[PDB]
């Protein structure tokens, strides 16, 4: 099976920004769409953008969609999500997923938290 490890949550002041990645291995990085998701603590988590196999095709919630930016490097098993214009309500865990078909995501990470001060 496929283990994704995220990195890169932390702190930031509101307008900043974080990079998440998130590393992937056991199989071959390639054959799968990566994607980000998100859980805020008072709500359910919701998806945030997704990659395509080669890294061209891109899909953005309409939230975050010209302030973050996915992107891959399948020499690196990483998948990457630049996040811009940080806003407070970007606050949240966020997971990285993994699956062979372009919500329902077969493999998951253990999540990394962004906090976004006011």
């Amino acid at each position: 099976e496929v283990q994704l490890v995220e990195s890169g949550g932390g702190l930031v002041q509101a307008g900043g920004s974080l990079r998440l990645s998130c590393a992937a291995s056991g199989r071959t990085f390639s054959d799968y769409v990566m994607g980000w998701f998100r859980q805020a603590p008072g709500k359910e988590r919701t998806f945030v953008a997704r990659i395509g196999w080669s890294g061209d095709l891109t899909y953005y919630a309409d939230s975050v969609k010209g302030r973050f930016t996915i992107s891959r490097d399948n020499a690196k098993n990483t998948v990457y999500l630049q996040m811009n214009s940080l806003k407070p309500e970007d606050t949240a865990i966020y997971y990285c997923a993994a699956d062979e078909r372009w919500g329902k995501f077969d493999y998951w990470g253990q999540g990394t938290q962004v906090t976004v001060s006011s």
